[PDB]
């Protein structure tokens, strides 16, 4: 709890960056398109936050692991919003 934790996944070769931070129990997202840092769509619990992103052609898809305790909630970006994806562990 002494400072924020991130995490941090880019693709293309602009690039598009995007960068999650988790903050007294929420994880916040900043974006990078070439332009300049802008907040994203994403806001969720969690004191834990990873990712990892992928490409399929022309079409990005993300994967957001937010922890609270020992639960795992992943968030998923396919183009049309962010939806809660099927995974799940017994910690
Ligand atoms: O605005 C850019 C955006 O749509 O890019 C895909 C995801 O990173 C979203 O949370 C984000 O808002
Ligand atoms: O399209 C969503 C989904 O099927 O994508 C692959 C994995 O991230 C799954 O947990 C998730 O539900």
């Amino acid at each position: 709890m002494k400072s924020v934790q991130t995490a941090a996944t880019s693709w293309g070769t602009v690039p598009s960056i995007r960068v999650y931070t988790a903050n007294n129990g929420k994880i916040t997202e900043r974006c990078w398109d070439g332009k300049g840092w802008y907040t994203g769509a994403f806001n969720e619990p969690g004191d834990n936050v990873s990712v990892t992103s992928w490409l399929v052609g022309s079409a990005i898809h993300i994967r957001v692991y937010a922890s609270t305790g020992t639960t795992t909630t992943e968030w998923c970006w396919d183009g049309n919003g962010w939806t809660k994806g099927a995974y799940t562990a017994t910690n």
